[PDB]
């Protein structure tokens, strides 16, 4: 078939299906396309795979994508609200159009970072920063940064709440058991599926600090 | 074919496309999809048909669908945003993962009601209740119940304003010409097409 | 045969895809419907192309249409919601149903202005009218009238500013760029591609006046 995967219920890592030199995706990150059919690739929008000199996706490991969610790419996709016309001249081939300028402005790098839910058919507009930690709803408009551990929703996204207490969110960014390695998070599934984060904390203190 | 409808104007009754046994729905009520391609089925993500231990959808008689509206089920779908990580370890297949603890909560049915109109492209949240006669605007995020005749929109949606007074609710509801022999419906055309609320309902009590 | 576009970067003009005589459209504008796959007749929903008693759909020159925005045409589509059910029982073939009266209401004709920005999965709905300059942003739902040179978003849409100060915005309408001669297009393209609105109104004013 035209889908590219099996059964709604199927996730796959985003490094298993990305192509596009300018996505850069950690380890575990999957995305659960069914009900669009594309691949992550077209997930990103505008972004060309061939130039080093516009804004890249990066997205952190173990982030959870749903389907048909949108990373819009190419900044202002050359059109200047604040010139006379949005129109883009300069990328319409007309001879009348020769001596347009080239409007397009770049917004900056999109950033996801680490343990990241994205809701289905949520949209990121260009140059947003999503802190580790966040959950963005399903259906979101986010247009602006999102803080670690904070959750939004809603066109525009706006704040609804944060998952956990500010100084559980200072131990979560302290002790980053994504960057673990391999063994100890095998040991640590059990707590990493639970609300136990003091616990983690202070286990993680006794084993790696001096 | 590209399309399992044959013409955008081209409405379907959902009892003539469901397959999924978990879907549950009334006569009449129909998809009109021609602008998404697939039938009702697709409309309704993550419902395993096999099962008997998930949350179900049960919509009613005389509902009107419109084109790519979603019905979100799977509950949670294996994320707990109160657990340290959303990431659903017990679902992804890695040998790092084993000792994962299954994430999975269930929501409640989604429950849609008699002669309720879903616009375009409206996404229902798991669990929700939809009220008789309800309307929800097209691009609607439903994430909560809806009253009997309430109007809703908005991304979540919010109140916009019931349909009726209450009186007029109260008749609507307790004569449910839903439910009525379709011989009688056939004499209730000219009402049904009209605002005469009190009028039919004082004809069903005779 | 996937897809109409052969690039995600490219916008094909209205006019060179249209089919639907109820779709008037002026030059240059285009439509960019990569992420979507279909021409821009599938874009303009519900808009029987045979009937002359229906709304219209009008979009004047030098628009900018993102992919997979919405033109919601047919009015209420045949639902009443004064009326006791919004079950449309007229357009269901049904011998019970043979006394039913037509739901169907038109809302007027969409219009759309010169030098409109739609940004991609916009939704517009029935009888809306939006003024020249406009910018509808990506994914707004557009449910009233939009003021030339408004800029709107969310769903519903509401006001976020405007593109130009009042001046500035009745010398644009007086001036009338679209309308300009080609040549006069041309000298303009850089004075276009920039703020000057006042500079280019003064230039403009001693060249057309009498
Ligand atoms: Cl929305």
């Amino acid at each position: 078939a035209m889908n590219f995967f099996t059964s709604p219920f199927s996730g796959i890592p985003l490094d298993q299906q990305v192509t596009n030199p300018n996505i850069i995706v950690g380890k575990h990150s999957y995305y659960s396309g069914y009900y669009h059919g594309h691949s992550f690739d077209d997930c990103v929008r505008y972004l060309h795979p061939e130039r080093d000199d516009v804004d890249k996706l990066v997205i952190g490991s173990f982030c959870s994508i749903g389907s048909g969610a949108v990373f819009m790419m190419a900044g202002n996709q050359g059109h200047r609200s604040d010139w006379i016309s949005t129109f883009p001249f300069f990328y319409q081939d007309n001879d009348n159009f020769a001596d347009a300028r080239d409007g397009f402005t770049r917004s900056g790098d999109t950033i996801i970072g680490h343990d990241v839910w994205i809701g289905t058919e949520a949209m990121i507009m260009p140059g947003v920063k999503i802190g580790h930690g966040a959950i963005i709803a399903s259906r979101s408009v986010v247009t602006k940064d999102v803080a670690p551990y904070e959750v939004v929703g809603s066109n525009p996204a706006k704040h609804i709440k944060f998952r956990f207490s500010d100084v559980e969110i200072a131990m979560l960014l302290e002790m980053a058991w994504w960057n673990w390695p391999e063994s100890w998070l095998k040991e640590s599934m059990q707590s990493l599926c639970s609300s136990d984060i003091e616990g983690l904390y202070l286990n993680w203190q006794s084993k790696a600090r001096t």
